[PDB]
């Protein structure tokens, strides 16, 4: 279904200017980082993937990704947590292939804006979900099917 193509590390803020920051090795938090800090902004080592597949369904194209945490060994992944779609951070390798309704918990359509130097980025596992920061700091991010609705799911990119 997906092949990877290449790796590059980018820089993340959501629309309102919070990074990410990694507050336990399972929760990523979205925040105003500043004056003085001993917390360490996140960075994105995004994985790009071509398909050869699998659908389906969707909502979203052309440029899947794989969301790595730089420096900490970990991927972002969409799955089912009770009966509620949910974002976690999992220990995953760079994965070469995704080839498995499993494995496309790690996949998530990256939806650019070339106009605006905008971004969103939309679940292939859950379709019609967005990765998502609250409009409060310190909150985990998340996924939403409500996106930028009371949250944040737009975001800048920096290479």
């Amino acid at each position: 279904a997906f092949r990877y193509t290449r790796s590059q590390s980018f820089d993340i803020f959501d629309i309102n200017q919070k990074c990410f920051v990694l507050e336990s090795p399972t929760q990523l938090v979205a925040l105003h980082l500043q004056g003085p800090s001993s917390s360490q902004k996140v960075r994105l080592n995004i994985a790009l993937y071509r398909p050869r597949g699998p659908r389906g369904s969707a909502g979203t194209g052309q440029m899947p990704v794989a969301l790595g945490i730089k420096g900490y060994k970990l991927y972002m992944s969409c799955v089912m947590s009770g009966t509620e779609p949910t974002l976690q951070l999992e220990e995953a390798d760079v994965m070469r292939d995704i080839d498995s309704v499993e494995l496309t918990r790690f996949i998530f359509y990256r939806l650019d804006s070339p106009t605006k130097g905008t971004t969103r980025f939309e679940s292939a596992a859950f379709p019609g979900w967005f990765i998502c920061t609250s409009l409060q700091p310190r909150q985990p991010v998340g996924i939403t099917n409500q996106p930028d609705q009371v949250n944040i799911a737009t975001y800048k990119l920096s290479g």
